């Protein structure tokens, strides 16, 4: 996987450009997925200019005379298995080309060589042909290109008219041609031999190597496309497609003409996101705009209210944001028109890009730096592409524009300050308007009508107004799913929130709040292909939520132009009041919008004793989908007023459906009613409402960032939710594109439930709301899974070892009414029973269960050691958690209880990762997301971290630690494969297991992580516990583990990969029947989870996030820890009883081993409650069984997977005297970007032989010539030194522990030291101790999550030192944006030259000052002296010689936490 | 290659008709083309009436109360990959 582009600056075509392109494509195979076959690939493609001379010679030797103007060539993929369809396709394209007047010269069969194609690709390889067209009309080139574009669209439409399959016009133009296929990257020039002639000359060349997420290929899905080459994925693809269908109805431009009416379905079907982006890109380019303009309009830059961007750029960005919604996501775009060649980045700049300028007027850019061979004496300048930057080449004039030059060029076309000047923000409009009510009876009545609780309402509503923070839960959910309940449940209890796991990363909110905006627009929609100051005249709100006074201000601003529609239905109606109510409201809103009202308002103030209010979700969904399917949405906006909305999830689901501004009129009334009774203390209503709005906005921003979106306008109407418990027909008609794998209640169930609730509300004189039993247990209703008697019986049975009592316990558990899906599954065998001694032994089953990891910061070290000893004694595998472990447990004790951990976890914070820690294990673990909170990671309160935790994680005591949500080294599946490579390198014995979270669409990620050399997949459910997490993410995020498990199993046995990995589930496991069902569904290993906890002292008090657990499992105090009563024998007895019950069940079924039952579905049946009358949940999507084939359903090869070898072997085969005598050694090599992770294996060797701090610094040293690969020197133990001459790729110094890395440009190169990028992004991610000395600039997120390392760099990028915790980082030169965001501990120095630092640094928790004390001056002096001694850098020497003068320019950056803890007084 | 049909003149359903249909389809191996792989064929088919008792038993085991009038069964071929 990777993109690249070469271009000539002067503009003269040549052959060396194609030569370099092919030389580059030969060197990408080390990134993409390798196949054990060797002939199959993921997809490759190249894009060059047209060789006029070649086709002219062709048409000459055919017999015709060549023309003087240009000659168009078109490449087509036709069907192959048939022949008559080929004739239909030929006659279609011919009768459509001849309809304009161009004279056809003829066809040409492309000579290929099929032998280098794999098997899965040759099965679906279509015929490739070319057509030659001449421009005999004597027309200009632009009309020629536009006419060919119209021809292509018309041909596509026509051939779609006949439903012919596999017909794809790759590219039809007279400026460029495309050669793409499903072969590998190394055999391209041997697949299409036409590219080996000395006549194929061009001035630019683009190439792409894609990465597959499955095994089946499809040729039309190969990159690059007709105008684009995208790398990565796109988060907001659905919302953008919907908004494109909305803009389709009112887009016009005179450049096309009548044929405009032909190009309506601008976005086809069956294409990936990149294809849709490319076709919209091409549409917007053909209309007249240049390439940089449309690039800025499609993926703009983050508009920050800072003084870094000039004013004209700000007006331009505002206009670009107003004209069209963005396309957020990880994108490294390299686009090309016929005149421009542009290469740019997305908003956040996740996937990298690096370029190089030669002396031959040639620019070469791509993902990696060491792709093409260039001698060091010809380079002029190296650089990079940060967040939002871009680089342009103008081929007509033939010039190079960098970021700021191109931006200034663009900011001088139209008066951008005179256009956006015609807008208004509804803030001053409110200030001058507001300056110009319900009793408790009706308030309580209308609150009860919606079934709001009283305590559980004030449990979550008070903490908002009091502080401004959402509530914080303490344990995983066990409440039944929405459809399986029996009381009233609003619609918002059904929609589950989406999130992104591996393909793309989440976005951190508490640290990157400058790139996420919330502005909403009223009156921006319209013609997109036009350009005038009339489009930008609108209303701009700062947030989609609206209070009461602000809503009235907006309303009496709009006045008469709006309309009002009631959202109630008569209760006295028959069984079809909701249906005709929806019909009526749809007809009325359609008529109103036709009449001329540009603003629709939904309201339910008409609720009374004889009319029931429709749930707003369904109402707005129906209205919005109707306006979309009637071509009206771009006319008006949709406004809602709710009497139920209380929490963030409600506003989230209401906006995701497609409303514009949500209004909550009863919540503010209730807040005021509670205020006038004096419960807040001395806070007025103003501060309270401000805190409430702030909390709501922050919750909405968290919900948005949970899946990786930075702008709200691209999230409205996208519908990023899954409906679990709804009928497919309803969610397909009255809702946008969403999924519901199982059916559910329709219009009848909702109507019956809301009618019963209204009857209970308004028939009886209410006095007070019910106490409520949703969050905490009560006696009213909503039965939970954990009850008092259950816990007591389990504790008794485990502390008495009575199997009868444990059986009574299990019977008490599995007796309750159905609460989860697995309750509805009744298992029935067919054969005869078997005596119980005939099934396999008990030990062979006890060795299958495991105890999932729980962070040491969450539960006391006592219980942690107890679990470790128990799991080690029983013979099974334990877990560690995200808190690492204490070194004192790496030795067997005297009693024979090994206090070690059998599985280590690599979380997102790297809070305990170390070379000494990664080898004292058995099988590693990668945490992508946990079952409770998908996109937040473990949260620890401020006071729980004592000195023990502060010494484990090197963190500062008494400081709140929250792990960064996205894996800073996983921005795409490729990086995950690379990380698995490093983890398998560092530990030559352990496996690597990935932890996933059950959701919809997990199948593709399962196929990917199976291709990525992983060994054990860990599907987690939605009912997993937690240490400390918000209530919103607990209640409405995730899916049951059964659904995801079955889905992964099917999709993994379909691609013929199930026989290579093991599947392991967990989440809500209490009895043995659930274990048997999980084994039947496809699991092989099982995680018990929280049961052990309650059998160890947990009694479900749900106060772990407060450090005051009564029994004392989750506490970091002396007193409460002394009340621990857990015993290691209890867990052993528990596991023994579980195994015995499983044995009993299996002997009752009539089988002899679990290995005879895995992957069987003919043993289950669905049973449901017909008297409950709910629409029967068709679970057949789950029990569906794929054909096994020849490989067994459960089979799994012995030993871990295989992985290619790097240079490290050839090092240890040479350093043999070292491992036998321990001698100083010095070696030298040449390093190519094919090599990865240089030195990890040698680090493992020196660790197993000498530990970490056994050798003196510089014991064994390696020199490298060239460009190293990804993760240079990962986990370098003290004693290794690496010096490279050239450049490093990225991830350099990751996990460094005591070692030393040095990078220096070679002495021959004439580059200037401090004006070039020498190392990539996320440098030093999670280092522990050691040094790093570089000579050059750095990439994004430089030195992220650093604690203890010392680094010296000349320059840096955006978001440097993000979430640093310890160590020292010296930076010479300009810094990026948002520098030192979330810094906790350590100290930094910056060599500023123009006092421009205050406009960049984030001043939340850090302060910037000047150096005054001689101690720090001397420390910095010694650091820079050693740096200049190491790398022989002249710029550092120029600084050192002028020390007395240049000492004052340095700024010192110090956290706000070491003001009083530092040994040296930082202030006089 | 070939068609065939079996019908009850009186009009009372039974097992003998379906059994004779299967028996007839078991002896048309010599007309159609012979493959050396021993597996592949040209495609075959049978067409009968709906056995309401079987489907009523099925839906009863599912949990619903079998309705007294005729049921309906629809066979679909959906994508698999
Ligand atoms: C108190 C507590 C702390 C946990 N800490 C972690 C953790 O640090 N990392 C992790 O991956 N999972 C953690 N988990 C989740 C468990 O590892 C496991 O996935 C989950 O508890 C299984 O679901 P269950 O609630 O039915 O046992 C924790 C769970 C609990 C209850
Ligand atoms: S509810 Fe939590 S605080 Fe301790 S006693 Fe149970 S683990």
């Amino acid at each position: 996987c990777g993109v690249g582009f070469i271009a000539a600056i002067d503009g003269k075509p040549r052959r060396s450009v194609v030569e370099k392109g092919i030389e580059a494509l030969k060197a990408v195979w080390h990134r993409g997925a390798v196949d054990a076959d060797g002939k199959t690939g993921d997809g490759a493609g190249i894009h060059v200019a047209v060789p006029q001379k070649f086709f002219k010679d062709h048409v000459k030797v055919i017999g015709h005379r060549a023309p003087d103007n240009k000659l168009a060539v078109g490449q087509v993929f036709l069907p192959r298995i048939s022949l008559d369809a080929q004739e239909a396709c030929r006659c279609i394209v011919e009768t459509e080309i001849l309809a304009f007047g161009y004279y056809i010269y003829g066809w040409r069969q492309v000579p290929i060589n099929v032998d280098i194609i794999g098997e899965k690709a040759n099965a679906t390889r279509p015929e490739i042909e070319q057509i030659i067209v001449g421009n005999n009309k004597g027309v200009s080139d632009e009309q020629f290109e536009l006419d060919l574009y119209i021809i292509r669209r018309r041909i596509e439409k026509a051939v779609k008219g006949e439903q012919i399959n596999d017909f794809y016009i790759c590219s039809l133009s007279a400026r460029s041609i495309i050669y793409k296929g499903m072969f590998l990257a190394e055999q391209l020039t041997t697949f299409y031999p036409d590219l080996l002639d000395e006549r194929f000359e061009s001035d630019f060349a683009i190439y792409h190597q894609r990465y597959s997420t499955n095994t089946f290929p499809t040729w039309p899905l190969a990159q690059p496309f007709r105008m684009l080459a995208h790398n990565g994925e796109i988060n907001t693809v659905k919302g953008n497609v919907n908004w494109m269908k909305a803009h389709e109805t009112r887009m016009e431009h005179p450049a096309f003409g009548t044929h405009m009416q032909d190009l309506k379905p601008v976005i086809g079907v069956g294409l990936s996101d990149s294809g849709s982006l490319d076709t919209v890109f091409e549409v917007m380019v053909r209309a007249g705009r240049t390439a940089p303009m449309v690039k800025m309009m499609l993926v703009p830059q983050a508009l920050t209210s800072s003084q870094t961007t000039p004013d004209n750029h700000k007006a331009l960005i505002q206009y670009c944001n107003s004209v069209m919604e963005p396309w957020d996501g990880p994108a490294a775009l390299a686009m090309t028109d016929g005149r421009w060649v542009v290469g740019g980045m997305d908003r956040n700049g996740l996937r990298p890009m690096r370029y190089t300028i030669t002396t031959d007027g040639l620019i070469i850019g791509g993902s990696e730096t060491g792709m093409v061979k260039i001698d060091e004496t010809q380079v002029i300048e190296k650089g990079r592409l940060g967040p939002g930057e871009m680089i342009a080449v103008d081929l007509q004039s033939g010039k190079l524009y960098r970021d700021r030059e191109l931006k200034d060029h663009l900011a001088t076309l139209k008066p951008w300050d005179k256009w956006v000047q015609n807008t208004t923000h509804l803030d001053e409009l409110v200030k001058t308007a507001s300056l110009k009510d319900m009793d408790k009876a009706e308030l309580r009545r209308r609150q009860q009508a919606f079934g709001l609780t009283m305590e559980d309402m004030e449990l979550i509503l008070h903490p908002m107004v009091e502080d401004g923070k959402e509530a914080i839960g303490s344990m995983g959910d066990d409440s039944p799913i929405a459809v399986l309940s029996d009381k009233y449940r609003g619609l918002h209890h059904f929609f589950r929130q989406n999130f992104s796991q591996v393909t793309n990363p989440p976005i951190d909110s508490l640290r990157e709040r400058r790139v996420m905006s919330l502005k909403t627009r009223l009156g921006n929609l319209g013609n997109i292909l036009d350009e005038d100051e009339t489009q930008t005249r609108l209303l701009q709100l700062e947030s989609p939520v609206l209070t009461t006074a602000e809503f009235r201000a907006m309303r009496d601003y709009m006045g008469d132009t709006a309309a009002e529609i009631d959202a109630t239905f008569p209760v006295d109606g028959g069984p079809e009041a909701l249906r005709d109510a929806l019909r009526r409201i749809r007809q009325e809103t359609e008529d109103a919008v036709r009449g001329g009202a540009t603003h629709v308002i939904l309201t339910d103030e008409a609720m009374g004793p004889a009319r029931a209010a429709i749930p707003a979700i369904l109402a707005t969904g129906a209205v919005h989908t109707h306006l979309i399917r009637s071509n009206l949405r771009t006319f008006t906006s949709l406004n809602v007023r709710t009497a139920e909305g209380l929490d963030t999830h409600y506003f989230a689901v209401l906006i995701g459906v497609g409303a514009t501004t949500v209004n909550a009129y009863l919540a503010q009334e209730a807040i005021a009613e509670r205020h006038r009774r004096g419960l807040f203390g001395s806070m007025p209503l103003e501060k309270g409402m401000a805190n409430y709005k702030k909390a709501i906005d922050d919750g909405l921003l968290k919900i948005m960032s949970k899946m990786g979106i930075s702008v709200i306008s691209s999230y409205r109407g996208g519908g990023n939710f899954e409906a679990i418990g709804l009928s497919r027909a309803l969610v397909a008609e009255h809702f946008p594109a969403m999924v519901s794998r199982i059916s559910g209640i329709g219009l009848n169930g909702i109507q019956k439930k809301v009618l019963e609730q209204h009857a209970t509300a308004y028939n009886e004189e209410v006095v007070a709301l019910p106490v409520g039993g949703f969050y905490r247990f009560r006696k009213s209703g909503d039965r939970h899974g954990w009850e008092g008697g259950v816990i007591h019986t389990l504790q008794q049975a485990v502390t008495n070892d009575s199997y009868t009592t444990f059986k009574k316990y299990s019977e008490q558990v599995n007796k309750r009414p159905p609460m989860q899906l697995r309750d509805l599954l009744e298992l029935r065998s067919t054969k005869a029973p078997v005596p119980v001694d005939e099934v396999e032994s008990i030990t062979a089953i006890r060795k299958r269960f495991i105890t999932p990891g729980m962070s040491m910061g969450a539960l006391s070290p006592e219980a942690h050691g107890t679990l470790n000893v128990a799991m080690n004694r029983i013979g099974a595998k334990s877990d560690s958690g995200e808190g690492g472990e204490d070194p004192a447990r790496f030795r067997p004790d005297k009693n024979g209880d090994n206090w070690n951990s059998a599985i280590k976890q690599v979380a997102s914070g790297r809070f305990g990762v170390t070379a000494e820690y990664l080898n004292q294990c058995r099988e590693l673990e990668i945490k992508v997301a946990q079952g409770a909170k998908p996109g937040e990671g473990g949260q620890l309160p401020g006071f729980k971290v004592t000195e023990m935790i502060a010494r484990l994680r090197h963190s500062t005591p008494g400081v709140m630690l929250i792990s960064p949500p996205p894996h800073h080294d996983i921005y795409s599946i490729e990086d995950l494969a690379q990380l698995i490579y490093d983890l398998k390198q560092i530990n030559p014995d352990a496996k690597v297991t990935v932890k996933l979270v059950s959701r919809s669409g997990i199948g593709t990620i399962a196929a990917g992580v199976a291709k990525a050399n992983a060994d054990i997949i860990l599907i987690s459910g939605n009912s997993g516990g937690t240490g400390a997490s918000p209530q919103t993410s607990i209640k409405f995020a995730g899916l049951p583990w059964e659904m995801g498990l079955s889905e992964v199993h099917q999709v993994l046995t379909l691609n013929r990969l199930r026989h290579r990995v093991r599947l392991r589930t967990d989440g809500g496991l209490k009895t043995g029947r659930d274990i048997v069902i999980a084994a039947m569904l496809g699991a092989e290993e099982f995680g018990i989870g929280t049961a052990s906890l309650i059998a160890m002292g947990c009694i479900m008090v749900r106060q772990c996030h407060s450090n005051t657990c009564p029994v004392g499992v989750c506490v970091q105090d002396d007193k409460l820890r002394q009340k621990f009563v857990g015993t290691p024998e209890k867990v052993v007895n528990l596991f023994t009883f579980l195994a015995e019950e499983v044995r009993e069940i299996l002997a009752g079924l009539g089988f002899r081993s679990l290995n005879e039952v895995i992957g069987r579905t003919d043993l289950l049946h669905q049973v449901s409650r017909g008297a409950e009358h709910l629409d029967d949940l068709d679970l057949n999507p789950r029990l569906a069984q794929v054909d096994p084939g020849e490989n067994a359903r459960y089979c799994t090869l012995q030993g871990r997977n295989e992985v290619p070898d790097t240079l490290d072997a050839r090092i240890v085969a040479d350093a043999r005297p070292l491992f036998e005598e321990g001698e100083k050694m010095q070696l030298a090599y040449n390093a190519r970007n094919t090599q990865r992770a240089i030195g990890t294996r040698l680090s493992s060797m020196v660790t197993r032989k000498f530990g970490m701090f056994g050798l003196q610094p510089g014991h064994i040293t390696i020199r490298l010539r060239g460009t190293a690969g990804q993760s240079l020197g990962a986990f370098a133990v003290q004693g290794i030194k690496l010096e490279v001459m050239g450049d490093a790729n990225d991830y350099v110094g990751k996990g460094l522990s005591g070692g030393t890395i040095v990078v220096r440009p070679t002495t021959s190169s004439p580059l200037e030291t401090n004006k070039n990028t020498i190392i990539g992004n996320t440098v030093l991610y999670g280092a522990t101790a050691g040094k790093l000395f570089a000579a050059g600039q750095a990439g994004e997120r430089f030195a992220v999550r650093n604690s203890g390392a010392t680094v010296v760099v000349e320059g840096c990028g955006s978001n440097g030192c993000e979430y640093m915790t310890g160590g020292t980082a010296v930076i010479l030169g300009r810094v990026g944006d948002n520098f030192a965001a979330g810094m906790t501990g350590g100290m930094a120095y910056v060599y500023d030259l123009d006092d421009s630092l205050p406009l960049y640094i984030n001043d939340e928790s850090v302060i910037f000052q000047r150096i005054e004390v001689g101690h720090y001056e001397s420390q910095l002096k010694h650091l820079i002296e050693e740096h200049v001694t190491e790398t022989q850098s002249r710029f550092a020497a120029e600084i050192l010689n002028d020390w007395a003068r240049e000492v004052t320019k340095f700024w010192q950056v110090v956290p706000k936490e070491m003001l009083n803890r530092l040994e040296v007084p930082v202030h006089l």
